[PDB]
């Protein structure tokens, strides 16, 4: 099974490239979007935790609108990354869900990211609200200190599917080289045992960069590129990423 | 830990090095291929002597070596007779194999010879000694074209290659599952972490195994293989491009 957002088909062919916009102010968001317009990527993620007036609903709504007017032909992924999971700032559970609910309502986003450990009830209800409006859900988990056991990585991805994720997503930190292989093993076992939709997996940092290139073989449907600055350690430039993915796709 | 220098090429340092394989049945074929490989971006030229027609006729093999040398003057040359049992075109007795390799050593035209791990300990060890006496380096190899042994066994083979005096142990295996590719990488990592005191080269074959040709800098493989122009085999140019991207990440 594949996932179609805007006109992009996730789940077939080469891995798709996601890039993240980080803007403090609306002026920053518009300027970064103008700089991104021509870059070669497939999905634009707006990292809303980097945005100053996240707690002000009209500011957020305006920002999304400015992005949508500059980048008109790419699916837009709305993502508030909690400090819990390596983000720039914390919000109460209630604020977090309401922010995502407001993003769904806006009619300006194609996807929203929901963290798996947010809470089962809330996540289930927010998934429901998103689908109610044809908004897809990337469900996510990040472990910035370590790489859990392969089996644990697999059960979290399986749990995302049960919660109704259109695309499960997991990012883990390697402490050793073997940790990178653990992440790839888990991706393969997930694909073999439970996957019925695209999934996205990655090992972070310089040591896991290989994981950001082999998804076509091991099973990850997308990968994060950098336009100038990485949104998580290990991202390489968008141009180099497309070059490598194409080469491997045709290998 | 050691690096291994062949001419001006330092193996075991920085980005993995690129090896290309030249195949020719006659001296005319050899010259044609050498000419075509001349301006391509690779590091070590491996001559698959097993493709050459009458290997028991020493002078012909030697005249072909000379030709490759005259056309490709800067790159290190690796002399490789890949035996029948490991994917090679033709049979030689152990004695013939050893004599061939010593002739290549004696010629002064080659920088390195390939000796198979499974050739026979006594024979291999003396020939390793003979190559070294002549400043010729040794890549000790095992190629399994149909399956991927268990990690413990891949590691055991690599350890033995070191025990036998290889300058550079080399193993190449065929995955039947994606897991097998990860097994080869796991073996590479355990060998680096725990027993390796010299450069090692490892590779999983086919399209599924491609990561293994790209990730040598992170996981521990000192060199990789590409085409001047086969599933999972990429061009020298594309391979240099990706290795550079990974190295500068
Ligand atoms: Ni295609
Ligand atoms: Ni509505
Ligand atoms: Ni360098
Ligand atoms: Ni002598
Ligand atoms: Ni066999
Ligand atoms: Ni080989």
């Amino acid at each position: 099974k594949t996932v179609t957002v805007r006109d992009l088909v996730v789940g077939e062919g080469a891995p798709k490239i996601i890039v993240s916009l980080m803007g403090k102010t609306i002026t920053d968001v518009k300027s970064e979007a103008l700089a991104y317009r021509e870059a070669d990527f497939d999905i634009l993620e707006w990292r809303v935790d980097h945005f100053a007036n996240v707690t002000t609903a009209e500011s957020v709504l305006e920002a999304a609108g400015a992005i949508r007017e500059i980048i008109t032909d790419k699916p837009l992924l709305f993502t508030f990354r909690s400090a819990k999971e390596g983000g720039e700032q914390a919000l109460t559970t209630g604020q977090y869900i309401d922010l995502n609910r407001a993003a769904v309502d806006s009619g300006l986003v194609d996807m929203i990211d929901l963290e798996l450990f947010t809470g089962d009830d809330e996540v289930k209800a927010t998934v429901g609200y998103a689908h109610q409006h044809n908004v897809a859900v990337i469900m996510s988990n990040h472990d910035f200190h370590k790489t859990p056991a392969a089996e644990e990585i697999v059960q979290r991805l399986r749990k995302m599917q049960e919660l109704g994720a259109d695309i499960p997503k997991i990012a883990v930190m390697p402490q050793t080289k073997a940790d990178v292989l653990t992440l790839l093993t888990a991706t393969v076992e997930m694909q073999e045992r439970y996957a019925d939709r695209p999934i996205i997996t990655m090992s972070m940092s310089k040591t896991g960069v290989i994981s950001r290139l082999a998804g076509e073989v091991f099973g990850s449907a997308a990968t994060f590129g950098a336009v100038k600055k990485a949104s998580a350690p290990g991202q390489i430039s968008v141009a180099d990423l497309r070059t490598v993915l194409t080469i491997l796709h045709q290998a």
